[PDB]
């Protein structure tokens, strides 16, 4: 492993309705074959999950994938998906910035037609730590955004594989 990334799934905003008036949403978060899930919150389209899911990083070029679903007795309807590139986070990690003020913004990632960003994403230092604030717009669904906060975790050493 090269490190860990704490993915705090903060909230879903205006998610799709999949059970007539509301939904029972959860997120599956993947990095390749690695997969984790948030809790389910019942009968909301604005879930305040605030669930932190920690991914082991082996290859930072593999996207982090997020899939939202409705929990249901018969079929768990999809409620959109998105993905995120953690290479910008890793780029800032490699700058080895230390000793600065909290919330020192050092890199910004802009939305474009290929990525899933809803707005400019900021990568910042709150020491020792490298963090990223992300809002993702969901694909393959009529509405919905997911708000995330990422945090890099270094794996202490020990060096030379
Ligand atoms: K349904
Ligand atoms: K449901």
């Amino acid at each position: 492993l090269v490190g860990l990334v704490k993915v705090r799934v903060v909230r879903g905003v205006n998610l799709a309705v999949r059970d007539l008036r509301s939904s029972d949403p959860y997120v599956i978060v993947r990095m390749g074959k690695q997969k984790l899930k948030t809790r389910v919150i019942k009968k909301t389209t604005n879930p305040e999950w605030n669930d932190e899911l920690t991914l082991s990083i082996e290859d930072p070029a593999v996207p982090v994938r997020l899939e939202v679903y409705d929990k249901d007795t018969f079929i768990d309807d999809a409620m959109g998906n998105a993905e995120l590139d953690i290479r910008p986070l890793v780029e800032v990690v490699k700058m080895k910035i230390e000793g600065v003020a909290d919330n020192t913004v050092v890199k910004k990632v802009v939305p474009n037609r290929q990525n899933c960003l809803a707005e400019e994403s900021t990568i910042y230092i709150s020491e020792g730590k490298v963090k990223q604030d992300v809002v993702l717009r969901l694909r393959d669904v009529e509405c919905g955004e997911i708000e995330l906060q990422l945090q890099w975790v270094d794996i202490p050493g020990s060096k030379g594989v």
